[PDB]
């Protein structure tokens, strides 16, 4: 799990817009990950832009980690 | 082992100069990976550019799958 919770972190923070992962909550069902993370953005992006910043990293994790099929990413201002 | 086997091929062929992944060989010697692989060149790169690309494949693999504790790369003409 927590070489999962690597990858997890790694993946999202390199998606254009996220100022690092502030919590990250992982969970096996069954051999299925079900993750429920928040990612800090810019203060100053829109509503908008946070949602799709959130959109973008749910696409780049789930790529790249295969074993995820559950992924909810929000958004909190940080910096 | 398929889930790891495909993202040592995913991890080869994002570095500069790889011309596909030729062979993969990986075997578990406890819970670690020991792996073998042969990727293409470009046949007019010269044989010092192509022992630079197997060790940034080296690099590159191993920094993204923690679990590899041994990975060997040679190279061999393609395309
Ligand atoms: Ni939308
Ligand atoms: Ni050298």
């Amino acid at each position: 799990m927590e070489a999962v919770q690597n990858r997890i972190v790694e993946a999202a923070e390199r998606v254009p817009g996220v100022r690092g992962v502030i919590h990250l909550r992982a969970r096996y069902v069954g051999q299925d990950i079900w993750a429920d993370m928040i990612i800090g953005v810019d203060p100053e992006n829109t509503v908008e832009q946070a949602h799709e910043i959130c959109e973008a990293v749910q696409a780049a994790v789930c790529g790249k980690i295969r074993r995820i099929e559950s992924l909810h990413v929000s958004a909190h201002a940080r910096e």
